């Protein structure tokens, strides 16, 4: 009747990963405004180093006139926009590291499993920094739209406009995902519950550090839109285009690699430098034609 018991709790993690995530304010400029500065929109971010590299998603900074970060500590910063990617939608942003600066807990080697705890760290509404509990639903999620499907983490954990750019992590602390999108379609009108989704932490990573290093994102382009693989279109003046490629051909193998699945092939088109040569296999008309196409990079979007 009497408690010297434990009560369960998350505050651990809480105490580890919420530092480190900070508000961010995408403030814009407005004919309304007449010089002076309102916020367009509102989402949270992740410090991923000491150096003060933040991740964000880049729905929330686009068009902004200034960026303000806002640590839990009080600490406010006006944020240096790196760069940002459309397809990933991830974006990166630069801050003063004098003085001591929160980073989120970051395990490489740890693998999120489907019925992990995991808690949602965000600022929704502009309420401030909230918690929401949840569970990984499911992995490799290519999220709302099927086309240009991207690996997703899949949550339970309340998640709400604000929590976009904040973090999802495990009961360790440790970062699992960006949160990035909530299901909102309806099958009949209902509201859907407890489906949400976000950019996996390795991913994250990887995106960041090619943000760091140039102003963008560079992956590969060969101009061929197609359906597990036969060409179901052919880009303009396309490297497809330039290497005089036809529309209507089953395609075997690619650098030296087999193509059974679009989404491996074109992950692995994309991460070979731009202008390299590689052979492709073609088959038209029952033949295994070997045509040779100059790569260029990715049209920026």
């Amino acid at each position: 009747d009497s408690t010297d018991e434990t009560p369960a709790s998350y505050n651990l993690a809480v105490r580890r990963a919420a530092p480190a995530v900070v508000n961010v304010y995408n403030r814009g400029l407005n004919t309304n405004s007449h010089n002076q500065l309102e916020i367009r929109t509102l989402g949270s971010g992740v410090i991923m180093d000491q150096r003060g590299y933040i991740i964000t998603n880049k729905h929330v900074i686009n068009d902004a006139d200034q960026i303000i970060v806002a640590l839990q500590d009080g600490r406010v910063f006006e944020a240096l926009l790196v760069g940002s990617d459309s397809l990933t939608d991830l974006a990166v942003l630069k801050i003063n590291a004098t003085g001591g600066l929160p980073t989120i807990p970051i395990n490489a080697r740890r693998v999120p499993h489907i019925g992990d705890v995991v808690l949602a760290i965000g600022n929704p509404y502009n309420l401030g920094q909230t918690i929401t509990q949840g569970i990984i639903s499911a992995t490799g999620r290519i999220g709302l739209n099927p086309t240009g499907r991207q690996n997703f983490l899949q949550t339970d954990a309340s998640i709400n406009p604000g929590n976009s750019g904040g973090a999802l992590v495990n009961s360790l602390g440790e970062l699992m995902g960006i949160n990035t999108l909530s299901f909102d379609k309806s099958n009949d009108g209902e509201t859907p519950e407890g489906i949400g989704f976000a950019i996996p932490f390795q991913l994250a990573t990887k995106i960041m550090d090619k943000l760091i290093r140039d102003g963008r994102v560079i992956r590969g382009y060969i101009g061929i839109g197609g359906r597990e693989i036969v060409v179901n279109e052919v880009s303009p003046d396309g490297p497809a285009a330039n290497a005089g490629i036809q529309v209507n051909d089953l395609i075997i193998s690619v650098d030296n690699k087999p193509a059974i699945s679009a989404l491996e092939t074109m992950a692995q088109v994309a991460e070979i430098r731009p202008g390299s040569v590689i052979p492709v296999v073609v088959m038209r008309d029952d033949k295994q034609l070997t045509l040779q196409v100059t790569i260029q990079e990715y049209p920026a979007t």
